[PDB]
This record gives structure tokens, C-alpha cells and sequence, in this order.
């Protein structure tokens, strides 16, 4: 139920070794083709030796290794699985340096993979860190390894791609738990498929960048298969979680309890909506005819404090819809909603028309005019991108997408949309010549400098298919109105991906596929590290440190002041993001004038208007001279 992205090397002249093996388990009974025969570790009158086992791989000569995989024994033994694992490469066969790929794999007897960026080496190693239920022994009866056509090394100045975190699941959702720093992220029901689901479960799993540990955790206390939902973290810091394959439930996640706590149910039943957190830290969700039924669905809106849904039957559906040729299943999914000032709600695209939505009363809806420039009408651009990142000024960016969700050819196009206060029509612009590859079932992040970063999808959109990909990021810099190509990567990631800025700067990219017993699941996700992380040599660059903040808590208006261990030039707030189906309506950015109190101590206001700085969980940044980020000190603003 997945694939390795290279070909499998021929094994026939390959040396082996391993920690320990019983005698008619050998070591090379791993890589005799032979499904039926398999390695296993010590066991019985040998004792039972405990994890970590290694199994070392000499190839004779270098090749260009891009994955590997493990086949389990297929004879219902299933005690020596392999979870947690790391994979090194070596050209020498003595240092291996840091893992190409580490994480942990679902217990079942499966084919694994580790699935990593190109890199010649002639020695692979795999470590079995733990087996997949807690038991001594580790076995295998089929490794391979995979090489890619060919090698190019990575061009100065354009980022770095690795390593792999290998997962249990496909995360096809995501979001940073602000208070612990770790990525958490759901499928569905399964690991790996949606289809068939009885409702009621969710499997999660969480990253913790600074342990590297994988987690996973069954979650059925909500009940509530979390698939396909919106997503939104609200004013009280709570991530509520709506709908999807169990179409009417809202679900909330407690950063700081690391729990999942039931909410009300939703008005009307939706699946593939987007919502949005407003002004006042209630959450508006609107369309979603994904599941829940196929109908005009308008908004509704979610109040922390009462912990009630309301309807907002004249916050209507109607003028977003895009002309998609599948109708409502498709043309009200995935808004590009941002919460602005009092109580509003700007719905961006992916419809041409652009509208405000309002809060107030029973609901509202005005036109702000359609997404444009001198080019031209821009088209319908389901599961195109959209970007805040300047919140201050208003600015948004948006790109890519395609007309029709399915079977329809995305396009470079690219917008700035600049929002003025609520009702009045936002100017919008072309960004610079657009994207250099049209895209659709990419995803993007701000990045603490205010440039965009924007990576996979693929030229046609063919959900569970791996056709057509884009393997090459760019970055768009608004000062320069610019897109920049960044370094590629070797991994697809179209339908069903994810990214997230995590909070030491470094962008966090996975999943995609989530189609059961199919050939496309990504078990796995990869890290960007941006080009303003090294020095001109090439090594990660000194990052400036905060090394107090005045407080960690502050109402919108509220100053705070920071002491740093070297000057800095620059500063920012993103706001902590969520991600699904291309949607992440809670990142945005926050650019900060600074006042230079002398002796690298400096402060700065939030904004005072709460649309701009949307209460929640931020991320302050700050850069020095050369433009290297620190890691992200955490901020709550209230309101
Ligand atoms: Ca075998
Ligand atoms: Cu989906």
C-alpha cells in the first residue's frame, strides 16, 4: 500500500551483516528473494537480545540510493516488526553521519519504506530502534534498495531537502501544538484510507522536532473520524476540528493538555469546507459538500465561550461557488478565508468572485469585486493557494489551482490582494510573472522574512495519482516581487499533502496519497530548511537568540519587550498553522516595528485591531543583519 521512488538494485553480489542471527534466519535470507525465508535475530538458547537490531548493507559499488523497504515475514509471525527505525547511508562503510530517514512504522506485516533524497553512497544501514510492539527480536524477509535514474547535487543559495520522518500514518491533516512544539497529524479511520469508515475514530500521530520521537495515539473520545474537516484554532487556543467523514462533530484539540476534548455538533453536516477564526475568537465555517450532503450549505459560527454552533442562513454560499463542472460536491469546498476586522471574514477564492462575509445577526454577504488584473478575469482556481503575509497591510497572496477540482489544468497564475476594511473591493494585482510551474494540491507557508514558500502539487489534478508532479519549490519575496526556484526534492506531494512551518524556521512537508490499497500513500514527510538558515559556505548559519521577553501573554495593543544576544534588524509574529487539502486559514504574518531601546534590547505593539492580529498562538521572530531567523520565542494574544 505504497511504493518506493527509485529501482530496486540488484542484490546478487551484496554483503551483509547483522547484529545478531538464529542459526536458518541468517542475515542474507533477507536479500535471497525469497519471501518465505526471512533474518531474525537471536532468540531462544541464543537469549533474546533487545532492540536496537542493524542490518548493514555493502552494494560493492556506489549507487544512487533514493529509498529502501522491508518486507515482514508472511508467515503470521508478527514479533519482530520493525517501529522505530533510522537509516544511514556511508561511502566508506565506517561513518554514517546523521540518518537520511528516522521514524517509526505501523505494526502489520506490510511492505515498509523509507524514502529519502538521492544520495550516492556504496553502505546502507538500517537500525531497528524498537520492534513495533515493544518485543525483543527483529526479522525481516525481504530488503531492498532503490536508486534514482541519476545524481545532481544541490545548488548553492536554493535550501536543503532532508531528512525523512517515516510515519505510521498518511498525514493528510496537520497542525503545530503551539505549547509543546510538536506536529501533530491525522488520517482517517485506517492509516492509510478514508473508504469504509464505521465513523467514530482517528488516528493521529505527532513529530516532536526536538526528540525526533514519532507518536501515535487511536483518538475515539470525540467520535469522530477526523478526515476531510476544517480546521481552525480559536481564541481560547483550541483547535476545532469540523466535520468530514463524520460530517456533523466537532472535535477540539488542547495544545496544553496534549487531549482531545468533544465540542457541539455543527448546524449542518459538512465535509471539505474550510473555516476561518474571527476577530473575537469564534470560528466561521461556510459551503463543505464533500459529505454531510449536497446542498447550499451557508455559514454558521462557533462560539468558545457557549460552546455553540449557530447558523448564519444569510451568510449565503451562493456568490463563492466556482463554475466546477462536478457542481456543489466541488464548487463550495475549500475557501480561501481570512478573518478580518469586526467580526468579517474575506473569502478569497478559489470562486473568480471575491466576497466579504459578516457575522453579525443572521449573516451576511457582499461582493468585493472578482479577482483580477491587467492580464485579465482570473479563473476559478480550486485548491490554489492563499497566503496573508503581511496582515498589517492587508496583503495576500494567492497562486496556483486548477477549474475543476478533478481532471482540470492547473496554472501559474498568481494574485496580490491588498484588503482595505470590510465591504469596500480590495485591489488585486498579478504577482510578478506568476508561478514558473503550474501547480494544483500545493501548499505553501509565510516564512518569518514575509516570503512565501510554496512546494509540491502536481501540472493536472488527478486526486491519488501521482502523475504530472512538481518537484521543484519556489519562494515568492515581496520586496523584490519575485519567485525564486528552490533546490527540489524527490518525493510527490499533490492530493492529500501538508506543510507547516514548524518553530525553529524549518518547513515541515508531507503526506499525500490516502487511498487504502493503493500505490500512492506517503507514510512519510520531509523537512525544508530555507536558505536563510546558512552561511555562504554552505553550514547552518549562528542564529541570533531572544533571551527574555517582558511577558509571553499580551491583549492586541499590548507592547512587549524583548533582549536579544546580538543586534537585529527585523522581527515578526506568524501565527501557528493548520493544514489540510490545501487549506490553512491560520497563518499569517504579523510584521513589527521595532523601537531600538540601545544595549540589544527591543519592543514592539501587536496590532491593536484583533482581524489583524487574530487572537491565538504566534510565533515572534527575530532576524539579524544577514537575515538569519532565531527560533520562534511563543506569544498568546488575547483579545
Ligand atoms: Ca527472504
Ligand atoms: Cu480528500
Amino acid at each position: 500500500a505504497s511504493a518506493p521512488i527509485g529501482s530496486a538494485i540488484p542484490r546478487n553480489n551484496w554483503a551483509v551483516t547483522c547484529d545478531s542471527a538464529q542459526s536458518g534466519n541468517e542475515c542474507n535470507k533477507a536479500i535471497d528473494g525469497n519471501k518465505d525465508t526471512f533474518w531474525h535475530t537471536f532468540y531462544g538458547a541464543n537469549g533474546d537480545p533487545k532492540p536496537p537490531h542493524t542490518y548493514t548493507i555493502d552494494m560493492k559499488t556506489t549507487q544512487n540510493v533514493n529509498g529502501l523497504s522491508v518486507l515482514p515475514r508472511q508467515d503470521g509471525n508478527q514479533n519482530g516488526w520493525i517501529g522505530r527505525h533510522e537509516v544511514y547511508l556511508s561511502s566508506d562503510g565506517t561513518n554514517w553521519g546523521s540518518p537520511v530517514a528516522s521514524g517509526s512504522w505501523f505494526a502489520d506485516s506490510t511492505t515498509k519504506y523509507s524514502n529519502f533524497e538521492t544520495r550516492p553512497a556504496r553502505y546502507v544501514r538500517l537500525v531497528a530502534i524498537t520492534e513495533a510492539n515493544g518485543q525483543p527480536w527483529t526479522s525481516i524477509a525481504e530488503i531492498n534498495v532503490f536508486q534514482a535514474s541519476s545524481y545532481t547535487a544541490p545548488q548553492p543559495g536554493l535550501g536543503r531537502w532532508g531528512p525523512t520522518i517515516d510515519l505510521p500514518i498518511v498525514p493528510a491533516a496537520a497542525a503545530i501544538e503551539p505549547t509543546s512544539g510538536r506536529v501533530l497529524m491525522w488520517s482517517s479511520y485506517r492509516n492509510d484510507a478514508f473508504e469504509g469508515s464505521p465513523g467514530g475514530i482517528t488516528l493521529t500521530s505527532s513529530w516532536d522536532p526536538s526528540t525526533g520521537i514519532v507518536s501515535d495515539r487511536t483518538v475515539t473520545v470525540t467520535k469522530h473520524d477526523m478526515f476531510c474537516p476544517g480546521i481552525s484554532m480559536d481564541g481560547n487556543g483550541q483547535i476545532v476540528v469540523t466535520g468530514g467523514n463524520d460530517a456533523k462533530k466537532t472535535s477540539l484539540y488542547d495544545s496544553s493538555s496534549d487531549s482531545w476534548i468533544p465540542g457541539p455538533d455543527m448546524q449542518v453536516a459538512r465535509g471539505y469546507q474550510s473555516s476561518a477564526t474571527m476577530s473575537d475568537g469564534r470560528v466561521f465555517t461556510i459551503g463543505g459538500s464533500w459529505s454531510g450532503g449536497v446542498f447550499e450549505k451557508n455559514g454558521e459560527v462557533y462560539s468558545p465561550s457557549s460552546k455553540t454552533w449557530t447558523s448564519l442562513p444569510n451568510a449565503k454560499v451562493n456568490p463563492m461557488l466556482t463554475a466546477d463542472k462536478q457542481g456543489l460536491y466541488r464548487s463550495d469546498n475549500h475557501a480561501w478565508l481570512f478573518g478580518w476586522k469586526k467580526g468579517s471574514v474575506f473569502q478569497a477564492g478559489p470562486s473568480t468572485a471575491m466576497n466579504w462575509y459578516y457575522t453579525s445577526g443572521s449573516g451576511d454577504v457582499k461582493s468585493a469585486g472578482k479577482r483580477q488584473s491587467n492580464r485579465g478575469v482570473a479563473p476559478d482556481a480550486m485548491c490554489g493557494n492563499a497566503v496573508m503575509y503581511d496582515a498589517v497591510k492587508g496583503k495576500i497572496l494567492t497562486f496556483g489551482g486548477s477549474p475543476d477540482y478533478q481532471d482540470s489544468d492547473a496554472t501559474t497564475n498568481a494574485h496580490i490582494i491588498t484588503l482595505g476594511e470590510p465591504g469596500t473591493s480590495p485591489n488585486t494585482v498579478f504577482a510578478s510573472n506568476g508561478l514558473y510551474f503550474a501547480r494544483t494540491f500545493h501548499t505553501s507557508v509565510v516564512l518569518p522574512d514575509g516570503s512565501t514558500f510554496i512546494t509540491g502539487g502536481q501540472r493536472r489534478g488527478i486526486p491519488f495519482e501521482d502523475s504530472t508532479p512538481v518537484f521543484t519549490p519556489e519562494i515568492y519575496v515581496p520586496e523584490q516581487d519575485t519567485f525564486y526556484k528552490q533546490n527540489p526534492n524527490s518525493i510527490v506531494r499533490a492530493y492529500h499533502s501538508i506543510s507547516l512551518l514548524l518553530p525553529d524556521g524549518r518547513v515541515f512537508n508531507g503526506g499525500g496519497g490516502l487511498c487504502g490499497d493503493c500505490t500512492t500513500n506517503h507514510f512519510d514527510a520531509q523537512i525544508f530548511t530555507p536558505n536563510y538558515l546558512y552561511d555562504s559556505n554552505g553550514n547552518l548559519a549562528t542564529r541570533p537568540k531572544i533571551t527574555r521577553t517582558s511577558t509571553q501573554s499580551v491583549k492586541v495593543g499590548g507592547r512587549i519587550t524583548i533582549s536579544t544576544d546580538s543586534s537585529i534588524s527585523k522581527a515578526s509574529l506568524i501565527r501557528y498553522g493548520t493544514a489540510t487539502h490545501t487549506v490553512n486559514t491560520d497563518q499569517r504574518r504579523i510584521p513589527l516595528t521595532l523601537t531600538n531601546n540601545g544595549g540589544n534590547s527591543y519592543s514592539f505593539q501587536v496590532p491593536s485591531d484583533s482581524g489583524v492580529a487574530l487572537p491565538g498562538y504566534w510565533m515572534l521572530f527575530v532576524m539579524n543583519s544577514a537575515g538569519v531567523p532565531s527560533v520562534a520565542s511563543t506569544i498568546r494574544v488575547t483579545q
